[PDB]
This record gives structure tokens, C-alpha cells and sequence, in this order.
């Protein structure tokens, strides 16, 4: 299997995340006009449009780098919206679970493609 293959795999997984309704809050850089204390709580923002731009630009040296970015979207959300009562909390958990389900294989296929 292909050492580059993870690029399309991630392009496609991101396209699936974008298109689903659970990604809505996370598709773009958070608007500070809307959410003005975001930075009091969050040191490093991340959002799926930015992850996709970085991938398209070729600025991920390995899929682990993409993963760190995507997982930051979720840790940010859990830090900024910690309540289980919140619908945003649930959306984030679902989308995270989905992300992690598909990225496993992407990484496992990468690590082992590094041995051929």
C-alpha cells in the first residue's frame, strides 16, 4: 500500500465531516464578535475549514499532524462547552467518535506502509 494514500483518505473523511449537521459549529474559525471570551478560555483555536486548507496546501507532513489538529477541535469544544446538558457537547462527542473510528485505519495503514 501507498505512503501518500492518507492524503485522499483524509480529504474524503473531512468532506464527510463537513457535510454532516453535527459539524456545523466547528466548520469555521470561531467568530469572536459572537463569542467574545473564547480566548479567555481557549489558547489555540482550530476548525475544520482550517484543517482542510492545511491539508490542501500540503502542510501536513504526516497524518499524525492532521490528527493533532482535528483532536484539538474537540478538546477545545470540551473545554469551552463542558456541560453534558449542552447539545453542542453531544454533537462534538458524536463527531469525535466518528472521526476516531475512521482515522484509526488511516493511521494503521500509514504505519504499516512505512514497512515495505
Amino acid at each position: 500500500y501507498d505512503i501518500q494514500a492518507w492524503k485522499k483518505q483524509c480529504e474524503e473523511l473531512l468532506n464527510l465531516i463537513f457535510q454532516c449537521e453535527d459539524s456545523e459549529p466547528f466548520r469555521q474559525p470561531v467568530d469572536l464578535l459572537e463569542y467574545p471570551d473564547y480566548r479567555d478560555i481557549i489558547d489555540t483555536p482550530m476548525d475544520f475549514a482550517t484543517v482542510r486548507e492545511t491539508l490542501e496546501a500540503g502542510n501536513y507532513e504526516s497524518p499524525m499532524e492532521l490528527c493533532k489538529d482535528v483532536r484539538l477541535i474537540f478538546s477545545n469544544s470540551k473545554a469551552y462547552t463542558p456541560s453534558k446538558r449542552s447539545r453542542i457537547y453531544s454533537m462534538s462527542l458524536r463527531l469525535s467518535a466518528f472521526f476516531e473510528e475512521h482515522i484509526s485505519s488511516v493511521l494503521s495503514d500509514y504505519k504499516s506502509a512505512l514497512r515495505f
